[PDB]
């Protein structure tokens, strides 16, 4: 019933800012709509996996929010095996190399796929994580998608496949789905294209020992109580003097103050009183989740390892049910098992299947990528399809189509009355990651205890010192990597010593 | 509590949908989110303005179904006035026409506009109207916003202007915000570019004489309080053998089967048990409505109509509030009036202003375009901002982002166990329009019927016998429109 702050979603974001809320003395009630916490985290536990990540799962450098939260929950992280060769699988056959970006040996698709990655980071050094629709050509950026910006700038088909496979992979739409400006944001949001592709010194570097879902479901064992399950939010009111907050199963909370901690677009399963602003109610029709499956396949041994791959696996191609894979053995090296996730169209196309279908297309896929014929024989087998979950939406998070972002994006976090916004969709970096959560909502948190006169208006968004565990490298460049002309700079070049 | 069947949403669609089922003898309830019903239909009345649509208004010949329920509950249409010039109002000039389009003089800007137009129509012609994404193209016109295939077809900036304005009037959205697959499926349901911008003999031929409104409301009247307002839907369970729908209010109401007559997004607003399936699940968040306020300026006289403009004017440039006009004024000659649409991005941007604000915004172009001080002299004004409604989402309907259409459209329309789908989205014919409400509402309460073995499967989709009152003239074209060439095609033959 009666309490300060209501937050609606157990996800990473409602559980953080209801544990700062909580940690300042504050009263809070979490109202979740499943019977667990974690929502896009989900660590399965049975017999035959031990435990397994079914949503989000990888954690990084300069994700220092996250792994200071896990930290003092008494998380532990470790490394994604990296030690042998990636394979980069294109045209139905397997490369295998080392680093951020399959090596390219034509030297024109060599100046076109440097040109395109830079170019994507000198794009995003225009876009301002906080307020990306005051980029200088925000409006150009926002009116055109993926698909028509690297039709612009990949003069060679091979930088066009690969960037879609990036596309797909960091986002899980199709490049005609998602705006430019919006998606070139959201990857200098994470620190640009090598921190957000890479494992060794990026994004997808570490897990935590036992699982991510450990995370909502520790800080749910320090509230207590005060965490319902199974409390779908309706309806909220705030016409009087404390707000008002309905459940599913007709219960009531009043609170002076309520952090949406939920995927924005979700906010549409509540009835408002009185209704959102104009821009809101508009923008929460507009913002999609994307599309995937997560699959994981259990083998007897890595044995990819023996033919010196790691597992990560790029492959590009139609026929591809996985176009990215990676290891997900135990650290302790038992459960061998492969991570790949079926991405966007995909995701739809492969739903029609059976589980058993699905793994059975998995491992051909993998026994040709490998050369392996072991790895038709698979020992266990678990998924799961994001795209049904009516409390997600979609994995891994919101994406913005053209045009919107610039007319809707400035309303995303801004407060409605006495409505805070959390969720990772509102962070300023990683948005989208479990990262992203931690810091949408303490600053939710945060703008409620300014809100109440608790701290000054500068706490409101606090930097974050760097993990002592997971230092951060930076992200170099090679003069030549700077300096290397683009394919039309080269046909620039050539035109003017034949003037 | 119990009946035959619960219909979500007291829109024209929904209304439909119960009078076609409560005339075959079952027990029907509608419930419905508002104070009122009509939905995106809205006809407000008082003495300054006796009666006046802030929602959907206009109705024209092909659109039978819509011509025939409102006959039946003995409604009456009017002609829109089209009797004077149109204008044109392009770089701060405004140029009267006669017929339908504005007439272009350059040349190669001419060659580039009638291709324009040819190019839709024939690209149309290979979109099936019941399942665009059947289209030969399907993927790469979905693949695209209108804003790429408008970069593509269009040589002059001209064409592509007034293409764009065509976009925006037409379905409220930018160029880049929508499919081209989608966007060409929307005019050639509606019969094509012709039909669609036309007022005599297209879609703005007519006004519902007091209000469009009274086709929702007079519904309500015969149904009595079998409709239930202030009834928004919260909660759908089919787990049991009877269907479960509960309301805001804490009503439950149980039924054989229910008709969702709501936009699609709006599903969203109701939590499902068992969960929807995926397809349904992620449609359902993937499609916005348009952004639109429906601007009335009142006068004395249509002073408009003594210069010989009949009221109707196409305004170009991004400085204009208002791209699109009509003649307002009731068919007695008095409450003159000018309904104006103030669309897409510019909804978004001037609805921080004050309404005294939009006004004279208003005035002062119409004065410009009209060429005349009377209208900068008022005597009244009513306006409705479509994106602030909860219960609506926008207006005038549902568009499709790139990609969209291809990959989740068939699910529109596909029941989910013992829910059906109506709803002006789900139309085949004028979808996005009050026809498309009518055929949808009525398909979806006879696949019920179907179901429950009371037609045969061949009586669920019905062809409308032409309206008598508003008969619809054939859409023609000349030798030189079909022929002439492209600009590039003007090129190759250089
Ligand atoms: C689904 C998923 C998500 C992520 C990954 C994979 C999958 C399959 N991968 C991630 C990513 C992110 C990439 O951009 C990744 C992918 C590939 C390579 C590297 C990294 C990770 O590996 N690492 C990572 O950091 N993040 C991953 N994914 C995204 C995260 O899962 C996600 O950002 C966070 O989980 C989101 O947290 P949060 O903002 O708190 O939001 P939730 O959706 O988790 O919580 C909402 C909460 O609300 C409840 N709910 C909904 N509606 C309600 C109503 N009406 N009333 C009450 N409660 C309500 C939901 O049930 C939920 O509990
Ligand atoms: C808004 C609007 C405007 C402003 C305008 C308009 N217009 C029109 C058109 C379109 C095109 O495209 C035009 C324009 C221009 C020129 C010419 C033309 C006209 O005029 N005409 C026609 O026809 N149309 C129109 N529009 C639109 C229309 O209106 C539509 O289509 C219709 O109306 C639709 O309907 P429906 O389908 O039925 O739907 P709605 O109405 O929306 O309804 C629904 C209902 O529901 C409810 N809800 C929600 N939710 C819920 C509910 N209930 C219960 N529960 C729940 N949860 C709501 O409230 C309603 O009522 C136009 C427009
Ligand atoms: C395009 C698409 C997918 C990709 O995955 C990587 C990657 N994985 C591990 C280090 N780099 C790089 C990359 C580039
Ligand atoms: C482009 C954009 C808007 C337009 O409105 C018309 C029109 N109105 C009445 C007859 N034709 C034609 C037209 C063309």
């Amino acid at each position: 019933n009666k309490c300060d702050v209501v937050v609606v979603g157990g996800g990473i974001s409602g559980m953080a800012a209801a544990k700062l809320l909580h940690d300042s003395g504050l009263n809070v009630v979490v109202l979740e709509a499943r019977d667990r916490v974690g929502g896009r985290t989900y660590t399965l536990r049975n017999q035959k996996v031990k435990y397994v990540d079914l949503g989000g799962s990888y954690v990084g450098p300069t994700q220092n929010r996250i792994l200071r939260l896990a930290k003092e929950l008494g998380l532990e992280t470790y490394k994604v095996n990296e030690v042998e060769r990636l394979i980069h699988h294109v045209k139905g056959k397997s490369y295998p190399f080392r680093g951020p970006f399959p090596p390219v040996w034509n030297p024109i698709t060599y100046l076109d796929h440097n040109n395109f990655w830079r170019t994507m980071d000198d794009m995003g050094r225009e876009i301002p994580s906080d307020a990306p629709w005051k980029a200088p050509l925000a409006e150009e950026w926002d009116n055109m998608t993926m698909k028509e910006l690297l039709d612009k700038l990949c003069w060679t088909e091979s930088a066009k496949q690969l960037a879609t496979l990036f596309v797909n992979l960091c986002v899980t739409a199709e490049t005609h789905e998602v705006s430019a400006l919006w998606f070139l944001w959201y990857v200098k949001q994470c620190g640009g294209t090598t921190r957000i592709a890479s494992t060794t010194n990026g994004g997808q570097e570490r897990k935590f020992v036992g699982g991510s879902g450990q995370v909502s479901e520790r800080i749910m064992d320090l509230l207590g109580d005060r965490v319902k399950l199974e409390r779908p939010v309706i309806y909220i009111d705030q016409t009087r003097e404390n707000v008002l907050v309905e459940t599913l199963n007709h219960e009531m909370y009043e609170a002076k103050y309520v952090i949406s901690a939920i995927p924005p677009t979700l906010g549409m399963k509540i009835h408002f009183n009185p209704p959102l602003p104009m821009m809101r109610n508009q923008m929460i029709t507009r913002v999609p989740l994307g599309s995937v499956i997560k699959c994981i396949v259990y083998y007897k041994e890595p044995f990819w390892r023996k033919k010196d791959y790691c597992g990560t696996m790029i492959i590009d191609g139609e026929e591809a049910p996985v176009a990215y894979t990676l290891d997900d053995t135990k650290p302790e090296g038992n459960y061998a098992a492969i991570m790949g996730f079926i991405l966007a169209h995909k995701a739809r196309k492969l739903a029609r299947l059976t589980k058993e279908e699905r793994l059975k297309k998995l491992c051909e896929l993998y026994a040709k990528v490998l050369g392996s014929l072991e790895a038709l024989e698979p020992v266990h087998y678990e998924e799961k399809n994001w795209c049904e979950e009516q409390y997600s939406g979609g994995c891994y998070t919101t994406y913005f189509p053209p045009g919107i972002l610039t007319q809707y994006g400035r309303v995303l976090r801004q407060p409605v009355d006495r409505i805070y916004f959390a969720g990772t969709e509102t962070a300023t970096h990683w948005s989208g990651y479990m990262e992203g959560a931690v810091e949408a909502g303490e600053r939710a948190a945060r703008e409620i205890l300014h809100a109440m006169g608790k701290i000054p208006e500068d706490e409101i968004w606090q930097s974050e010192p760097e993990s002592v565990d997971v230092p951060a490298q930076p992200i170099t460049t090679t003069f030549l990597e700077r300096h290397l002309p683009s394919v039309p700079g080269l046909l620039r070049l050539i035109g003017l010593t034949t003037i």
